[PDB]
């Protein structure tokens, strides 16, 4: 029958992954001649890593594969929510993800488009009044106000700088893979502070106090009703609502990392600006390259045979999201940024992974991949084509051994001036 599952052994390999961060993975599958491997972390669980195409597809095979009750307490504590989308399965999840889908329509994602459009050009003249820019500071801030108008909620511009910060917390809240960090408690305060605001939309729209447009987050989450006729209670309303723009906001970690990107390749700067398609490739390619998705864990439901070893019903399962992103089978030079590699890309729900494989609508799968591909070909058009900037010396490393990914210093700009034809 089948062989023994290879293990990289110990009692608890924890803090072994978060030392060898986005490459922990790569590492155990090199030194054990391996595709697929064993390993124990958060608190003894044993988790088997899966990986590729391969390891995607049966991921997202819900008849083998539990997702419920496998995400870390503590990351849905303060990342996601209790009682978010991310935390159920089945008839109650395919109901509830398809209103999250409904919400991509083809007019809501052109808006998307051009309300980013128009903030990155309003905001020219403040970064040219600027000593420095930090991008990943500025993006964040200007993505809040996207994200907020996108979803239909109100947020008087005083407030923004608080609310990018308290997304910021809550986004970086998986660094410790669910144990404990310093900054676990500041992250449960954002997010209660953030679902307190958003409770309250929640309640004034449904008494009929504040009218948000038709075919927004807020009015659409407000209204809707479960396949039981019964709406969310108002608690876990305000957190799934916050699910449909606080990861807009996270675009700012690829922001930072485009930025990034278009440093250390300059010839892709002139290629944003002379191939109609080429934004569209390297946002892509962001995705693809950089880190910010680990893996993401499930559990078998039954015995899996998977690549010659039998996988017992019960043991965790982790897509490796990183390592499927840099396979050299799938991509080639995967350590190499380039864009140009999508001129080939089939399209495939298996290979590039950075936001989830599978389907959409009966999977986990990212609801937002289309709005971050949208944001990223926007926001690289304008830094590429409408600006001007200095870079200066600065620690640009993007340490791969450390959860989450980015760049050290932020990525800092300078000597901001707008391109502007005055002949
Ligand atoms: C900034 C970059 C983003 C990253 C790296 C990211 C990544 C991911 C990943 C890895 C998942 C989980 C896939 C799985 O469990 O199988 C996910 C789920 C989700 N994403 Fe994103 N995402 C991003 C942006 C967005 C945007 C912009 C939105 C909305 C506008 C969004 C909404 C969601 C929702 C609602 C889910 C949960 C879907 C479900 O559980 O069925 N994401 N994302």
């Amino acid at each position: 029958h089948m062989a023994t599952l290879k293990r990289d052994k110990g009692l608890d390999n924890t803090l072994k992954v978060l030392k060898q961060g986005y490459l922990y993975t790569t590492n155990q599958r090199n030194r054990l001649n391996t595709s697929v491997f064993q390993t124990k972390a958060l608190g003894g669980k044993p988790f088997v890593v899966v990986t590729g195409k391969e390891g995607a597809e049966m991921f997202y095979n819900n008849d083998v594969v539990q997702r419920e009750g496998m995400l870390p307490k503590r990351i849905v504590n303060t990342l996601f929510g209790k009682g978010a989308i991310h935390t159920v399965d089945g008839k109650k999840h395919v109901d509830r993800k398809a209103l999250f889908m409904s919400l991509m329509t083809e007019g809501n994602l052109n808006y998307v488009r051009e309300l980013t459009r128009t903030l990155w050009h309003a905001n020219t003249q403040r970064m040219e009044s600027m000593d420095e820019v930090n991008i990943y500071r500025e993006s964040i801030v200007l993505l809040t106000k996207v994200g907020t108008r996108w979803a239909g909620v109100q947020a008087p511009p005083e407030d923004i700088e608080r609310i990018a910060t308290d997304m910021d917390i809550m986004i970086d809240s998986f660094r410790a893979l669910g144990g404990a960090f310093k900054g676990y408690k500041a992250s449960k305060e954002a997010r209660r502070r953030v679902e307190d605001w958003l409770e309250e939309q929640i309640i004034e729209t449904r008494k009929g106090n504040i009218h948000p447009p038709e075919g927004t987050a807020l009015y659409e989450f407000a209204h809707w009703e479960d396949y039981l006729g019964n709406p969310m209670d108002s608690r876990t309303c305000a957190i799934d609502l916050m699910n449909t723009f606080r990861p807009l906001i996270a675009i700012n970690r690829f922001v930072s990392f485009g930025l990034h990107a278009m440093n250390e390749n300059p010839i892709t700067r002139e290629k944003i600006k002379s191939e109609p398609d080429y934004a569209y490739k390297f946002a892509q390619e962001v995705r693809r390259y950089y880190p910010f998705v680990p893996f993401l864990p499930g559990k078998a439901k039954v015995d899996i045979d998977f690549q010659g070893v039998t996988i017992p019903a019960g043991v965790g399962l982790a897509l490796d999201v990183y390592g499927t992103t840099h396979d050299e089978s799938l991509w080639d030079d995967p350590n190499e940024f380039r864009p140009e590699r999508f001129e080939t890309w089939d399209g495939s729900p298996f290979d590039l992974i950075p936001q989830g494989g599978g389907d959409y609508w009966t999977n986990h799968r990212c609801a937002g991949e289309w709005i971050t591909v949208i944001i990223m070909e926007e926001t690289m058009k304008y830094f590429a084509e409408k600006i001007t900037y200095d870079v200066p010396e600065q620690d640009l490393e993007v340490d791969l051994n450390s959860i989450p990914g980015y760049v050290k210093s932020g990525f800092v700009i300078k000597n901001v001036r707008e391109v502007v034809d005055r002949t």
